[PDB]
């Protein structure tokens, strides 16, 4: 299961850390999940049914936080383990934000605009029992983005009678959304990559760079780690194909063309190459920003790069993990590196309780800040367990939430 | 499944009537079912993490209302099932109340009175969120009573800050709970017997019953339906065995034997029977008052009674009651026979509302006046419709729920 | 002290029964003392500080009950004695509310109706944090009225935000008050002299009764008792003397004559007589109804009454308590027979909790009702433990309250 | 009185400035005085009834602020007087609070961490009416610390049913509190040490200081004094004795073996002298910071130090205030000198309001800043009356509170 | 109609875009108009009823914000024109809040400190359901100021039982205010007319101004136009007339004279004009801060200034407009102008949110960088319409208030 899966690598760490047997079954099971069966009247005009789930795993160090998926297989499981992750996520950035997470078992494509908005908004009202901006605030996940999230905070605030905007993050700038959304992740990789050259001792000018992906975090990732950084993307990957030059692209010019035509493939003045092959490029770092398991058993050790900087979710495999840490190659763990965007998200938050919004070399600065620190805090837990980066930073959740759920 | 299992019985009635489509379909789910897992500080000192559940299945006639139960093997699923049944129990008996149901996973029997009490105030905290006087009202069920259902309403007051006492229902009557609650069940049981016993034509004097159990229902029931009806109570039972003497027990003595002694069974003046054989007897009236499938396949053409006074939960088998109707023999079904307590459950909350509380002629009175009604109500629509009381009673009751469902 | 000599009262029949030493410390101190120092624009432009208290004794039972005090010597003492009065006068009466007093140190007189409405709002406002409906329901007391106890309905709406009327008692009929509410008081005295008739075994119509005091009380309890009892008021007194006749007065016209005259002495058709004379008349009911200590160590033995029905509070003193039950003499204690007000204060807040108003005949019967229960009651209580009709009644009282505080 | 005489000290400002009488009378009574009885299970399972008091002030200015004191000598008079100086502490530093205090009468000695996280929850139930984090913020006093305050926070929120935070100051850095809380009192006499410095004519690093008692306040002011300032602490006191060394001592140092060895004395490289000698001390600053009456009319003669910065509570006496004024000696007042804690405690309560937390870097100059300016604020009252900087310290409060009292 | 007359500049902006027909109409009417009715006792003896309004336009982009009118000649209608202002001056400023405004028909000179204070609370008691923090911030307005404000505040905090102190703006800074107040809209006419002196090239210290009208915009206007831009304030006028000198005046000294004398007239070294003529004076920005209509059909030919800085409410008239366009004179609106006041209200609304305030230098830079960014975000809007000022800014305005109302 899903869920399990989850627990289990928390069992792992929990270990590592000598952690009262009780408490840990505390930290393991969700304080709550809701589950909201309600109809909604189709364009058609007949009512449909429909299934949604949010779930409060932990709130020890602060209110609930994590986004709404709108899929067609999303199932308590998936949400639980989801929220399970938000948990350790923010608290190995040290955010006053709990865990949670949710979603409505349904394909947004055979819904009308109309429809999706009516939806969107009773299920809103449903879960609304258990949400508030001081105990549950939810934000974009799979299938669902600031114009949904707007009409969330609509509905609330019609509800609840005056304007709240603290109820959700991830909403239009022009509505109470932040500035550095959408490069807020990106940035966040760029930051560890580099913090990454440093602990290996190289160079950021002289670097490569291979990214495998090209969505909003890979994009990003090669445009920040390219621009600022001023390391070499030599090698970028699209759901179809990849490119490589070791010359190093421009990675300016490789968005627009990912934009005007389907996918970095076919883009002139660089060697097509298969993303498994990508995978096993001889670059300093790797940015695996794309799909799980791309970095698995059979590929572990052919990976020659130095550093792999997760910029997706579950990139590499437990087998993997152990197989990388053996060769002695450096793992930015997710939980950390792509928890730019939660990080963002504690910003938008904060604006908003204040009603005074901070513009984009705020958002940025103070994003690399936190960033780099967390990288830090994991680092240190990392010599004093001699573990690998990743069972660092769970450790390093994992303790935060305990101490605080200890003082209370 | 449990749950499938109920939702198939409604499916049944949810033909026989024309019903739209999507309608059944919202009527089918539970608009809210939330799961919580809360740490209890045990007696020695260690923190345990306890499951438990609390459903809304629908609300459309009124706030939720149902029991909480406190077993090691309650589920998700046998809530749903308990919470679904409720609300059109609720409904035949034409309640202003929706349906709900709840538990903890626990064995009482391991726990300290301090444990439990502990226990009971953090669950009820921890679903507070969902619940209230005019939204969901818990009550006790199996392994809970006025002692957990007061340490239910202490906790919520002092958190929501004033006295509010219509929060749940069975509390003791020195704290805001209602006369009658005792022989409530048994005085419907009752009521039902003689009922059935006018349509038959029969005359309640020279009326003979034969009641299968001797718990509260059981005992009430065959005190009653002698001293308020006349009618011979000719033979009760026990969990061991039964008793025999067409001449007519005398209720009152019985009690007190079964008080004194284990069982019914040794008492004196009395022809021993086994409890199957009880079931088969040659009297006017059966009140199958003990435990499930009593009245089977096997015995189905074996009943000579004239009515079967469900007094308990399922007594007889779908097949049975095929067999039963069948033979021409009437059997009051159990979600109105046994409703007497839902119905005082109701008064209780009533008086509670109004801080002002009835004597017990009224409590029962008022409970008469709507068992008399709901039969009759039942009545109709089995004309109607040409089917068993039993399906006639989901009829009525669906189409309640459905007219408050579309009218919002 | 007032309030320590309350306690010693308490004492002594929290020993009579085996009442749990630490339970009886809860039941002794008070849940919440709430002291307030507020300005008030004085008439001729200067503010005035004024010293207010709201004393919340017990509340295990229900919301706190108790009037408010306008008195320039009232101080927190007074009031906690007062209020922990309420708590047993309330629980012996058995209804559902707590017991609670306040005050504030003024003089009513040196005050103008602007300005007393001023400072009985500024008031209001000041303790509102501690009361409400189900919170705490003042009422009128020494120097209050229903004039006053509007203004406090209203400042509390105004702030509230709509129409509550159930935030006190005593208020005008034409604005959520209750009809009966002036000789409720007197018609509860009135019940017991009856009842107390009874177990004495004496004819109401042969009886002869002497009501010492002329107020709201001795009025209505002489009115009553001789309307509808049929016994002989021979004897009724003033502030300043009293007047026999054994023939038997007329209630009626020595009211009138009350009124017109300021006293019943003077009064043709009389025999003049002393206060002190009054109190050894040869009657069979004496109904102090006046001052207290009337009845004292003095006169203790001289007293020829068969039953003594405190109209007052503590007409007779410990002493002549001693005397009085030692020759045999019952005697009716005031918690239960001059609290036929605050039997009829709660069917006001009832009455208004649901909007809607009975009429005097009822008003009266459930008056008449609780006050024959109370009083066997406490009789039987009386034979459990051999003691006096007022020790009695503080067990019945304490132990009500006690069961209450331990379920919860 | 304790009360009474804190009431003396205000009205001799009172006069010094042209305040109308009657609202110098609304300055000096306290709007709130909230006392519990309240019960609390002890661990052998008795159950044991407590006293606690909650004093609001005066909140014309903003919420009432102020800690709570967990001592069996605690009383309502000292609660009182306690809250009554907060109002012009506040007021004096200018922050937008009120004055407030609370206490249970309890020695945490003789209870275990079990019953005291008892306790410490049924009082702040118990209490709850009257705080609130727009309404009274309590924090830690004697006896109470983080750790009961986090206890606090806590019960707040599984009452009022969300995040607050802001409820309660002094909580742990991990759980909402602020970075700098520690050094905060001793920083803030070291901003006023300096200050006075300027004001006396003296370099900082020439001057020589003198403190005694080696608490925190002691400690901190001693370390910061001698580390930012860069003077001599030339002499340090325990509640033993006191070590000088006219060449100055390592405070560093000094505070280890403070922590390894119960006491600074026995400290080697010091010369051994007594506490009422060190106030005698030839130095430039003398920074009282341990027990009241310190300095006193037998010593006041005999201090050679040009300043004396109150670190502790009420160091010097009132005769010794004319005497040491007379002298021509600056003494900076407790109200200001240490009041840097109720400062970092505003901050606390700000950081948390917006839920973005400050590094210490920005709580210290925060800090220092509003020390710098009441100084001054009140340096510039001083030379307008010609008076001591304590009086003017209280007219500068006495001011604001009236105008704002006035305003509204 | 005043509204009708405010709704046609609307529709005109609303052509010039591409705004959908059925959007626009929702954009036309306001949401909420709230019209109360309440008495008040009037210093001798009698009751008085007032007639208020509140009226809350669009409230898409926040809570509605807007001052409150005391004018016997207020009208739904002027307060619903004024409100309909407030959205699009907001929006433009690019403030978090909506539009509203409203007003009591009462002359505050025939009716005390008293009375007035005393119609104050009952007014803002009467509308307090339509106002909150979160929902109407009321502010002052016409014959209202700091005092009135602050009883506002009071009234507030009385009934919501907490302080808020963000319920109004304009308050005094003792009492939650900002600093910064007065100067405000000067300060924000002086950024605009140094900003106009770059779009056409001109010399800040080179450049010569004329000022009509010298009261709070009027003065500081010209006060800070001369010292921080220094410019030469070659003319200013009063209600009565106007003085000039091309050798440029020395406000400062000018505004004390001001204060000596009712006027500026009479004052020496000045060259007495009429205020018609200082409208046609050869100067670069002509600043029209005094009546409505100042700059009409009649002299639009007349004027020579190459800016005309709009510091009170319609300067200038439609027709005017046209002409002055046509002659390419570069009119700066006064929603954009004249909003530094709106501006710093956003300010201390924030600092009041989070109970920590800025100073003065704070407020200014802020100030002045919304007024820059404002500015140019009009500028751009004029060049993609090639349309004047005027409409840039309402269109700029309609535009963000339409997409608010469109992604929710």
């Amino acid at each position: 299961s899903l869920y399990e899966m989850a627990v289990e690598q928390f069992n792992r760490a929990a270990s590592l850390m000598d952690l009262e047997s009780d408490l840990a079954e505390v930290l393991r099971r969700p304080k709550r999940v809701l589950i909201v069966e309600f109809p909604v009247r189709m364009d058609d005009g007949h009512v449909e049914v429909f299934t949604g789930y949010r779930v409060q795993h932990n709130v020890a160090r602060g209110p609930a936080k994590g986004g709404i998926r709108y899929h067609p297989d999303v199932t308590l499981d998936e949400v639980k383990a989801l929220a399970f992750w938000m948990t350790w996520k923010t608290a190995v950035m040290n955010l006053p934000f709990g865990g949670g997470k949710g979603g409505v078992r349904v394909d947004p494509k055979k819904l009308s605009r109309r429809e999706l908005e009516r939806l969107s908004r009773r299920f809103f009202r449903e879960i609304q029992v258990i949400i508030g901006p001081y105990n549950d605030i939810p934000a974009p996940d799979v299938n669902t983005n600031a114009d949904v999230i707007a009409w969330y905070m609509d509905e609330y605030e019609m509800n609840v009678g005056h304007t709240v905007l603290g109820i959700v993050t991830g909403k239009p700038v022009e509505l109470g959304g932040s500035k550095g959304r959408e490069e807020a992740t990106g940035r966040g990789v760029k930051v560890c990559a580099g913090l990454a050259m440093d602990v290996l001792g190289i160079d950021p000018k002289k670097a490569t760079v291979a990214v495998q992906g090209f969505g909003n975090v890979g994009q990003f990732a090669a445009l920040l780690i390219s621009q600022e950084l001023g390391s070499k993307v030599v090698a970028v990957s699209d759901s179809r194909g990849g490119i490589y030059n070791p010359e190093g692209f421009d990675v300016e010019e490789l968005i627009r063309y990912k934009k005007e035509h389907g996918t970095v493939v076919t883009y002139p003045k660089g060697e097509r190459i298969t993303n498994e092959e990508l995978l096993e490029l001889d670059v300093d770092i790797l940015v695996p920003a794309a799909l799980e398991g791309a970095i698995h058993a059979g590929n572990a050790e052919r990976i020659k790069a130095k550093a792999v900087v997760e910029g997706a979710n579950g990139p590499t495999t437990p087998e993997a993990d152990e197989i990388l840490s053996r060769r002695g190659i450096l793992v930015v763990p997710d939980i950390l590196a792509n928890a730019g965007g939660v990080t963002v998200s504690y910003f938008e938050w904060v604006q908003d309780l204040q009603s005074f919004f901070w513009d984009l070399d705020q958002v940025r600065n103070a994003l690399e800040k936190m960033m780099k620190g967390a990288f830090n805090d994991v680092m240190k837990v990392k010599e004093k367990y001699n573990v690998d980066m990743r069972t660092a930073a769970y450790i390093l959740a994992i303790d935060r939430v305990a101490y605080a759920t200890k003082k209370r």
